[PDB]
Formats: C-alpha cells, sequence, structure tokens
C-alpha cells in the first residue's frame, strides 16, 4: 500500500515515518515545504492513504504573498482529483478549530474544505482536532515549550516561565503514530462520534517543570521516574531525547576500601533499592543482622559462599553460590549472615535492599558467623 | 544500668533482649518460666528498670491449682519491695482491658494492682495497652495467626481462613522494641495522656492472606512489596523469617544462547526491572531502537563499548566503559544502540529498563549501528 506523509519533515511526520518503515511493509511517499512539484503531483497519485501533517500554508508562502489563496491542503486536494484509487485521508486539525482565533479558524476551514470534498469525490476521510504535542523529535526553541524546556534543563541552561497554572491539554506522539496506523487500518478510535486519540493529559506548567527537573537531579541522587503515571513516563523518555550526546553517562558514587568496593545504583521510596558490592579475593563482608532491613543478594561474577546464622541459634547455614548458575539468596531478618569471596577474581554480587541506608538509625548489628 | 526482663523467652522478650544488648551499654537479666525462685529475687534486688512482659499465671501453675493465687506480678512486685532503688517499672497490658472477656479483666487487674502499688511505693510506671503483636521470633501454630499463616504458606500447607472481613488491630514488634526503649530513656510516646506505642494497624484477615501469598508467589514472578505501605513493609520482613532455613535462595530464569545470557531479577510495574545480560568475548547485542522504552546500562564486569546512533542520522557516538569504573550509560529513545564486549572475559551489564518487555507489542525496532 502505498502512503503519502505531507508535512513529512515535521515532528509528527518523522516519528510516524521511522515507525511505518520499522513496523510494516507499505511503501512511504514523503513530502515537504522542498519537496518539487512535479515529485509532489507523482507521489499524490500513486498513493492508496494520505496522511496530512502539513502546516496551513505552502513552502512557497512568503512576505510577498499576503494577498492571495496559499492553501496547501486545497492544493493537495486539487491534484488528489486525478487519483483514479480513492485513497482515504487522514487530516490533522486541532481542537482550536472551535475557538475564534484565526489560527483555529484557519483549522475549521481545512476540516470544511476536506468534509465537502469527500462528499463530493468518495474519499473516505479520517479527521482529528488534536491538543498540543510532545515527544522526541519536536525542534527546541521554536514554539514548543515542553522541547525547549527539556532541550535548556538537560543543558543547565536557565528557563523562563511566566505563569505555572497556564494548564496545557496534551497528547504524546507514540498515541499520535499508533492512532494514525488505526486509521490506517481502518479502525480508528471513536469517542463521541469522532475519530480522537486516546489519552489526552491536562497538566500545568507547573507540573511539567518539577517533573523535567526532577528527572535531572536524579542523577545524582540516583532516583526514578513513578512509572505508572503515563504522562511522567511519558515526559521521562521525552526528555531523555534532548540530552546532549556526549551526556548519556554519568559516574556512579563507589565507596571503595582495601576489601573492594560498594556502589548505589538505583534508589526509591517504594520498592527499595540496588547496589552493587565488588570483593577482591579472601574477602569476608557482613556478620552483621538486621530486625528489619532486608536483601536479595544475586552474584554476576566470581564464586563464594553466603553464610546464615540465627542470632538465638548455633547452626551456620551455607549457600555456594557462583555467576555461572545465577540464583537469588533472600537475606531473612534475624539472621547474622556475611559473604565471602572464594575465587581467585572479584567477586560481583549485585544486592536489593527493602530500604535506605541510613547509618544514624542502622538497622544492622555486628554479629559474626 | 540494670533491666530485668520478665517473659524473656516470650516474643518480644527475645526480640528487646537482642536490641538491648546490641544497641546499649545495659546488663541485661532474663527471667523466664523456667527461672529458679532464688535468681529471680536476685535479679530483682539488683535491678533499675523492670520490662513485665510475663504472662498472667505463673510457671508454676497447673492443674493442681485451680484454687489460689498464682499471680506472676504480685509475686515480682511482692519482690521488689526490698529494691532500695526504687527501679521504674514498665508494664504491657492489653486493649482488651476494657472489655468483659475474662482475658481483659485480667490485664486490668493487673494495671490495678500496679497503679496501687506505685502510689504506695513511688516507682515510676509505665502501662501500656497493646493490642496483637506481630514480627519475627513469634511461635507459629500457638495462638498467633499471622505466626502460623506465614509458617505454613512458607511451606506449601494449606490454611483455614473462617471469616476474612474478621478486623485485627496490630503493632509490629519494631515498634514494641523502639517505645520500650524510649520509656527506658524516660521520655514514652503519649497519646490521650497514657503512653501508647505508635503506628498501629488495622487490617483484615483476607488482607494479611492476600500479601502473604502475593509475597509468596513474588518468588517466581520476581515482583516486589510495596515498601512505602508501612505495614505490607513490616509484614513482608516478618514473612521471611519463618522460611526454612534451606529455602533462603531461587534459580533465576537464565535466557542462554551462543552469545551468553539474558536474565531478569526484580520487576516492578512502577519502577521499572532490572536484568543481568552477560556477553561472550566478541559479542555484540541490540542494534535496536525504542520510541519510549529506554534504559540503564551499567557495565559491573568484563570491558567493553556502548554505540549510539540517531535515527536520522549518520554520527555513530562511542561509550568505553568497564567494571574497573562504574558509571551508568542511560539509552535515550530514537536512537539505536548497541553493546559489544571488547576483553578477553565474560562481560556482565545490569540492565535496568523502564517497563515490561512484552515481544507481543515490542517497541524494539532492528536498525544496525
Ligand atoms: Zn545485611
Ligand atoms: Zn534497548
Amino acid at each position: 500500500m502505498n502512503i503519502v506523509i505531507t508535512g513529512a519533515k515535521g515532528f509528527v511526520g518523522k516519528n510516524l515515518k521511522a515507525d511505518l518503515t520499522s513496523t510494516t511493509d507499505h511503501h512511504i511517499f514523503e513530502v515537504h515545504r522542498q519537496t518539487k512539484e512535479e515529485e509532489l503531483e507523482s507521489a499524490l497519485l500513486k498513493a492508496d492513504f494520505i496522511v496530512h501533517l502539513a502546516g496551513v500554508n505552502r513552502p512557497e508562502h512568503d512576505k510577498e504573498f499576503s494577498l492571495g489563496n496559499v492553501s496547501y491542503l486545497d492544493h493537495v486536494l486539487d491534484i488528489l482529483t486525478r487519483n483514479t484509487k480513492k485513497p482515504a485521508i487522514l487530516l490533522s486539525s486541532s481542537i482550536q478549530a472551535t475557538q475564534d482565533n484565526p489560527y483555529g479558524e484557519s483549522k475549521l476551514q481545512g476540516e470544511q474544505l476536506l468534509r465537502e470534498y469527500a462528499e463530493e469525490y468518495g474519499n473516505t476521510v479520517y479527521i482529528y482536532r488534536w491538543p498540543n504535542l510532545f515527544g522526541k523529535w519536536c525542534k527546541p526553541n521554536y514554539n514548543s515549550v515542553i522541547a525547549t524546556f527539556c532541550y535548556k534543563i538537560a543543558r543547565n541552561e536557565e528557563i523562563q516561565v511566566n505563569d505555572r497554572n497556564v494548564e496545557l491539554t496534551l497528547n504524546y506522539v507514540d498515541d499520535i503514530v499508533a492512532e494514525i496506523k488505526r486509521a490506517i487500518e481502518g479502525t480508528p478510535t471513536i469517542e463521541n462520534g469522532v475519530p480522537t486519540v486516546p489519552n489526552v493529559f491536562k497538566v500545568t506548567l507547573g507540573e511539567i517543570v518539577d517533573l523535567l527537573y526532577k528527572f535531572k537531579q536524579s542523577r545524582l541522587d540516583r532516583t526514578l521516574p513513578k512509572l505508572d503515571n503515563l504522562f511522567e513516563k511519558d515526559l521521562y523518555s521525552t526528555y531523555l531525547s534532548y540530552l546532549p550526546s556526549t551526556d548519556f553517562s554519568y559516574p556512579l558514587l563507589m565507596n571503595v576500601d582495601d576489601r573492594g568496593s560498594f556502589t548505589e545504583f538505583i534508589k526509591t521510596p517504594d520498592r527499595g533499592q540496588v547496589s552493587v558490592n565488588i570483593s577482591k579475593p579472601g574477602i569476608t563482608k557482613g556478620n552483621h543482622w538486621h530486625h528489619t532491613k532486608n536483601e536479595k543478594f544475586l552474584v554476576v561474577s566470581g564464586k563464594g559462599v553466603i553464610r546464615f546464622r540465627h542470632v538465638n541459634d548455633d547452626e551456620i547455614i551455607e549457600y555456594y553460590v557462583s555467576g555461572d548458575k545465577l540464583e537469588v539468596v533472600d537475606i531473612p531478618v534475624g539472621y547474622t549472615h556475611n559473604i565471602e569471596n572464594l575465587g581467585d577474581t572479584d567477586m560481583v554480587t549485585i544486592m536489593w535492599v527493602n530500604e535506605m541506608f541510613d547509618p544514624n538509625q542502622p538497622d544492622t548489628y555486628f554479629l559474626e558467623v
């Protein structure tokens, strides 16, 4: 199936294009601002589906043309008249089509033009009223506040927020791309009798700003986004996409002594934390118990033994363990425990713990064995 | 300071004893059922604080004595008459002291005996009305339903629940021990003008049972308790303490091929998941990108390179990385990426990912480089 994407160099277009060529066998024809007139006609006539993502004015519109019909949709539809196959057309209109600002009125004229055209020529049309959008590949410093904020914050550049209480209505680019694909396969999502992209968010600029600063500072405090809040999850991914390409990595804090090292990896207030222990050959660590703190030890390299002895008891219990067979040892409360490197190489143990380490109120008590 | 713990062989006593000898310099004198009469007198006369945890009847009470004063508190107070120092006394009474069941009435008689005694002899008294208790070291199959449930469930033994809607009022042993220690240092927690252990929970048997089965099944599904629900956190620790001593470990599921292995460690619905990748020397994995899935790679053994290339782009970006210096590489969306083992030994990478892996709806697209 031949699919043309107008506005192909825009945010949604680049996203839709990358997806479609990856997840389908459709032939994708990209049209944009720089597209020569003859190859536009060429692509449109071959087309089985039109995804119309272009802005309202033609690429040729500049200071000269203040007067004159400069409607790009009109021109696109004008060409499709000769299209033998009656390709379906998807129009990205805006929720501003109800408002009486000139942008909305423009968008409402586009819908109306397309409805009239469809009724005469038979094309099936999917007309969406999209809210503001966000996601990877949106140009920063150019009419998208989220992209601008992500770009600046990731660079320690200061941002300008006039009113934190301003509410934004938003769709994430993934939902836009998924919806377009549903329309392509012939089953749009219908709410209130109209095609509607799911998962719209309503968020204040203040919430957005706090989230972005949290994502930034999370690097240093080893914390993690709340990933079952859909907006926050989508926002975190989009934030990551604005990272300078030299800044994808960050050093961890290793606690180093004669025995090896202990290093925190990720910390959460609600699902514990994970760290990396490295022990030099011959080394024993631990010999302590807890009332309530508990751990999962997972040896991923080298070999050794994890030992237990109930506080009120004499029996030592040994778990022989190595990176050749991956197995978790829970560390039950009320058992003193130790871990020993029995091999010739550094032993590395991943340790999940149920709470944060606080040496003020430690919950760990020295007891050998 | 000399501290005597009556009922020292009980659940709270064992717990308090382990803590006190670990976190303080106090001399701890344990008295219990088997304690000879002369060493009871001996301990009580030396005492600076009495922690009275014993049951209402004397160790000597058996079928013979249906008639007669068999009050252990009375006897204990009777001896303390000769105690020159006026040691403070902590009494663990019960919230049943208000109810007119014989257990409550017993407890109310103990309080009343102690208040009268204090008023004549001057001892400062801390009288608590504790609810039901839970925590490690509570005997299973003996009047504690939580201990019984934990013990049976951890052994795949079937449990008997009559009414799931029965509500329990509970304190966790840690709060009991911490409170006793506060009373010892002279600053009890006061609510409503009376000493009161904080953090009482109110929970149905049904909630308890569901939580315990979740903790059990979590072993197989790699999931984790919700650790910012205090009850659930305390319950999880207590559950662990009932594990058979041969059953502290569990194997993970390694996905093994010619290249090494991939193994899931922990999975959460709200803070992502962590897995372990192991690559044999010379191996490259990845060469894919995501729309929204993102990862943190942390190399903990061996050495190699993590590579990136923006989907719309030509520039390959390389992060040289090894277990000698622990550093996280974020994997931003819209970048195809790969990881290669450059050393002579297996390379092990810990990978956090923001969502569950679903190869039905995969969010990963093959693209080299
Ligand atoms: Zn430990
Ligand atoms: Zn990946």
